[PDB]
């Protein structure tokens, strides 16, 4: 899954006051899904139709 570090530089994701990676295009905080195998957070945009890996 694409990493947030990349999306940010591209201008798709943005950091909030609480360091919450959300799609700057929508503004609304993305829905974080469970990650059993992944040891990090994952932000998926149901509006844009994409996913990003956020390292906490």
């Amino acid at each position: 899954m694409k990493t947030t570090r990349k999306g940010l530089r591209d201008g798709e994701l943005e950091k909030d006051t609480y360091g919450r990676l959300t799609c700057s295009e929508c503004g609304e905080s993305l829905k974080k899904k469970n990650d059993p195998d992944e040891v990090f957070s994952v932000r998926i945009c149901a509006d844009c139709g994409r996913e990003w890996k956020e390292l906490r």
